[PDB]
C-alpha cells in the first residue's frame, strides 16, 4: 500500500507514534517519506547482506526475521514480512523499540540525513488529525 501523507500521518498518530520518546508526527512522516516514499511494500538489501523491510525500512540483522540474514536476532519478534503489511501495525510497534534503543531517530539514516534540524511540521501540513 502506497500511503498518502496525511493518510500516513493520521495512521500513525492513531497508532501512538506521535511524540513518542519526544518526536513528533512530522518527524516520523518524514523520515517514512525518504526511507519508502510512503510505500510499505518497499524493501531493500543492505551490503551486510541483510534487508530492510516496509515504511520506515527496518532492518533484519536486529528487528525482524527474514530468513536470509546472517546474525539475526528478531528482537521485535515478526517475520520481516509482516512489516511489508497494509496495516501499519507492526511497523509502528517495532519502530518504537528501536527509537526507544538509545540513539533515538538517529536509527534512521534518512532521518538524519533529510529530516533532523529541518522544519518536519511541514510535513504534517494541510492534515486533520
Ligand atoms: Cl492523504
Ligand atoms: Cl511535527
Ligand atoms: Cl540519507
Amino acid at each position: 500500500k502506497v500511503f498518502g501523507r496525511c493518510e500516513l500521518a493520521a495512521a500513525m498518530k492513531r497508532h501512538g507514534l506521535d511524540n513518542y520518546r519526544g518526536y513528533s508526527l512530522g518527524n516520523w512522516v518524514c523520515a517514512a517519506k525518504f526511507e519508502s516514499n510512503f510505500n510499505t511494500q518497499a524493501t531493500n538489501r543492505n551490503t551486510d547482506g541483510s534487508t530492510d523491510y516496509g515504511i520506515l525500512q527496518i532492518n533484519s540483522r536486529w528487528w525482524c526475521n527474514d530468513g536470509r540474514t546472517p546474525g539475526s536476532r528478531n528482537l521485535c519478534n515478526i517475520p520481516c514480512s509482516a512489516l511489508l503489511s497494509s496495516d501499519i501495525t507492526a511497523s509502528v510497534n517495532c519502530a518504537k523499540k528501536i527509537v526507544s534503543d538509545g540513539n533515538g531517530m538517529n536509527a534512521w539514516v534518512a532521518w538524519r540525513n533529510r529530516c533532523k534540524g529541518t522544519d518536519v511540521q511541514a510535513w504534517i501540513r494541510g492534515c486533520r488529525l
